[PDB]
RNA sequence: GCUGUCGUCAGCUCGUGUCGUGAGAUGUUGGGUUAAGUCCCGUAACGAGCGCAACCCUUGUCCUUAGUUACCAGCACCUCG
């Protein structure tokens, strides 16, 4: 927005200069000090195209899954899930997530009646050498799945943070055929997203500026 | 049909998904721990079954129920059982 907060913030960054992928370089301005520059003119073309996508994709009730998975990256994430609801993972991605979720329904049923169990008033009034083991499981349950406890169907876009990192979704969502919006660092590679997004990682300030981007389009999208 | 043995050793597999042209592989590998594929953490795997364990019999402690043919603390007698 306005080329001055993604300056700020820490978009024109890089993965250093020894780790990079040649597919990028179109996208890089320069180096800096053994360090990739990443060209800020390009970007924002693209993440202006990516709002009116979403945007456009919001009208219709349709899900945009997030994935962003990541030391200090999947909190806010999580944080960002209130408002504008929308599915989201913030720990591990399960292997078939998106093509084995037939069978992952039977987990997250599995989680809703624990959920119901627990919190019932309490129904667990058995020995209290079990009640910590149903109740640790059903913990262990919920940081997988809670995320995705609605969406009974497929995404029709799934939204992710580093293409490298979580190649295993982005290949499973581009087998079932359905968009991917990434946003890709130096290091990565653009093969396989729809919509490329050329901006830095590992950087607080720049997540947080994508997620609340994305919270505000998809919000806008859905007022109608 | 019934039985021995490896061996009461902790192993043997399947559904869906993924990798390979294929036989196949992953799950079931890795770090710890346990009598145990026992459990935890991690992880293109998510789950399940037969096995392990518990549920059964006996032994050790105590409570309640009842005292005959069993028992004898208190009392009378005893020919002194
Ligand atoms: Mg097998
Ligand atoms: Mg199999
Ligand atoms: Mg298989
Ligand atoms: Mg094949
Ligand atoms: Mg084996
Ligand atoms: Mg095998
Ligand atoms: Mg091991
Ligand atoms: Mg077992
Ligand atoms: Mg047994």
């Amino acid at each position: 927005v306005n080329m001055r907060d993604m300056l700020k913030a820490g978009v024109h960054f890089g993965h250093q200069t020894r780790y990079w992928n040649p597919k990028m370089g179109k996208f890089i301005f320069g180096a800096r000090n053994k360090i990739h520059i990443i060209n800020l003119e390009k970007t924002l073309p693209m993440f202006n195209e990516a709002l009116t996508f979403v945007e456009r994709l919001a009208a219709g009730k349709n899900k945009i899954l997030f994935v962003g998975t990541k030391r200090s990256a999947g909190k806010i994430v999580r944080e960002e899930a209130a408002r504008c609801g929308m599915p989201y993972v913030d720990h591990r991605w399960l292997g078939g997530m998106l093509t084995n979720y037939k069978t992952i329904r039977q987990s997250i049923k599995r989680l809703r009646d624990l959920e119901t169990q627990s919190q019932d008033g309490t129904f667990d009034k058995l020995t209290k050498k079990e009640a910590l083991m149903r109740s640790r499981d059903l913990e262990k349950l919920e940081r997988s799945l809670g995320g995705i406890k609605d969406m009974g169907g497929l995404p029709d876009a799934l939204f992710v943070i580093d293409v490298d990192h979580e190649r295993i979704a982005i290949t499973e969502a581009n087998k079932l055929g359905i968009p991917v919006i990434g946003v890709v660092d130096t290091n990565s590679s653009p093969e396989g997203v729809d919509y490329v997004i050329p901006g830095n990682d590992d950087a607080i300030r720049a997540v947080q500026l994508y997620l609340n981007s994305m919270a505000e389009a998809v919000i806008r999208g859905k007022q109608g």
